[PDB]
């Protein structure tokens, strides 16, 4: 069922391959990379999570203090009020951190295999309450007014999407938090529909709901209202559990194709595809049955939790869709897929 | 503690005192009343709950088809799938379902007291998917341009907030889900700051967070962004489980007056106040400590699972705040508050 040409290199980057960004942390995980191309190179704009050197039996942690100021949470392993079940996020007598934390890296690449940092474009880091616990999983939007950048904003407060904007990827606009909690997996359309912007988005309900794919619309991309559900998680299927949006939607003749990430309640993610009307992006054409891509590899399954694909950024050339994805969140990978053997299936 | 004066006629209006507006229902709850003044009248948009007589032994209750025609679910009380802890929202096999169906229903009054229907206005019922679970807590923003209501639509897919607007309460222009699940408590402000429109909302986070009152701004009024977080709850205080702001701020020269509703993990609920800066009312300038109304009569302790106070409307003459408000979900109420009293405690 698996219709995706891994890249033979892959992985491509890894934790080791890179020096840390932040002082005295080591890189614990690079993944889930925005994907674009600028000055002839093709870049990766690069999620790199960090902590401190773990000692046995200690979850250890950075977050911002009071001052600004990086600072290191400890909590024992064998606490009664811990709760790490999910090592990802933990609880602590009510209160919820994150393991490690998260911030946006720029690599370039002639080839598209062999990346490396560029002098001059540093990378992009949290500011602010609502980034106090840092940046994650960073859509970019190649428009005809520039690049636009759409992320994860994690605090105590709020998971919420923020939004950027830049034409140098040197000088930024920051537009705030432009969705509120709790949302994540915002894929802005690169071109405007009946004179306005459109998203995707991926709101949680605590009940009455659940994890689906949502439309919202806006006229200066800043403010966003008019909500549609587009698609929801199907009782049975590999995407029962949460659905969410990768990269922007490709244009085809046939609509809107998206490549979408579902999980089931092992945390088993794959990727499949939605298909959309042109004029109206919430009403659904068609929908891949199975997924389109599967953790098969073995560096898809080196997890800490469960095998996990995970896209949201992509290159086109005519019927070529190449895609960066994040493996077992640990490593960055590639692979290529046909529209056409997509849009077969979705018939 | 409790600064509230009641009136003596509390409660204005009963389930039983007014005949039901869906085919084949009783009236089970009136509760959660938006104000607003009209035609030299005083009007109440009541939340009306509904839902056919029970049979022993099994919980039914009325939704909104595909085709938008009225239908009863019905469940076994001793079925070992259904979840009926909660009495107003219940689980069974993971999706979630109301009790009742909610519609708001326009009562006028010369007095302000004694409340009768009007001929030639009919009560507003849900449309389409999203209001597929019916509509609740209507705020009524009474501005420069008309009546701009800020109400939740309820669906399995969402509990999120819609907007209306009217000039003469017969004619109804619909701006669709302006905030996305999971959302409520919407007050918008009755005018605008510095060339912008501003409302408090109130998002639900699964995790990374809890149920705090957020700021959001728009241009136009259908499209919101820049969000930002308000104020929390409290650990320790009566305001522990949840925290929503009631009607739209009092503006006053010590800032914005904001009559809020916290409720602790015993779902007791309270009134507080909240004072913020006019130019920024994100920045908070006061608080209440301790609540500034308690469910103290007897009619505010007869719940089906804990003491309820809850008001999303008021009338505003000089000193006096003449609230209207819910008790026990189940009738409606009236009560006075001094602006100069609360601002006394308030430093
Ligand atoms: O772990 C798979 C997948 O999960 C989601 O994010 C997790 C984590 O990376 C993130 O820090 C927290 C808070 O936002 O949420 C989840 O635990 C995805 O959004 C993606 O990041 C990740 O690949
Ligand atoms: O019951 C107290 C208080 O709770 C909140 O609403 C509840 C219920 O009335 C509503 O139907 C569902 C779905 O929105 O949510 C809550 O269970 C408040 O918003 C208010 O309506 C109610 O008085």
């Amino acid at each position: 069922m698996d219709i995706a040409k891994r890249c033979e290199s892959n992985p491509l980057l890894s934790p080791k391959d890179l020096k840390a960004g932040i002082n005295d942390m080591e890189i614990t995980c690079l993944l889930n990379p925005g994907v674009f191309k600028f000055k002839g190179k093709t870049w990766l704009l690069l999620r790199v999570a960090e902590r401190p050197v773990q000692q046995e039996g200690i979850i250890s942690f950075p977050i911002y203090d009071e001052q600004g100021q990086i600072k290191v949470m400890s909590f024992a392993e064998n606490d009664p009020d811990l709760d790490a079940s999910d090592p990802r996020v933990i609880g602590y007598k009510g209160k919820n951190y994150l393991t490690t934390m998260s911030y946006l890296r720029l690599v370039s690449s002639e080839d598209g295999i062999h990346f490396h940092d560029e002098p001059g474009y540093p990378p992009i880091f949290g500011k602010g309450e609502l980034e106090a616990f840092g940046i994650e999983d960073c859509r970019v939007a190649s428009t005809k007014d520039g690049f636009y950048l759409t992320f994860t904003e994690v605090s105590s407060v709020a998971v919420g999407v923020g939004m950027m904007h830049t034409n140098d990827w040197k000088t930024f606009e920051h537009y705030g938090m432009i969705l509120p909690p709790h949302n994540k997996d915002c894929a802005l359309f690169e071109e405007k529909i009946n004179d306005k912007y459109y998203t995707f988005h991926r709101p949680s309900s605590p009940e009455l709901g659940g994890n689906y794919i949502w439309l919202a619309e806006s006229p200066d991309l800043r403010h966003w209202g008019n909500h549609k559900c587009v698609a929801t998680t199907r009782d049975g299927f590999w995407d029962c559990a949460r659905v969410g949006a990768g990269a922007a939607p490709i244009k085809t003749e046939a609509g809107w194709l998206e490549i979408y990430h579902g999980a089931d309640f092992n945390h088993r993610y794959c990727l499949g595809a939605l298909l959309l009307d042109l004029n109206d992006p919430s009403k659904v054409l068609a929908r891949s049955k199975e997924p389109i891509m599967e953790p098969i590899a073995s560096y898809e399954q080196t997890g800490f939790f469960g095998n996990v694909i995970f896209t949201n950024g992509q290159l086109v050339d005519g019927d070529t869709i190449t895609i960066y994805y994040g493996a077992s969140d640990e490593v960055i990978c590639k692979a290529e897929l046909s529209v056409k053997e997509i849009l077969n299936i979705l018939n």
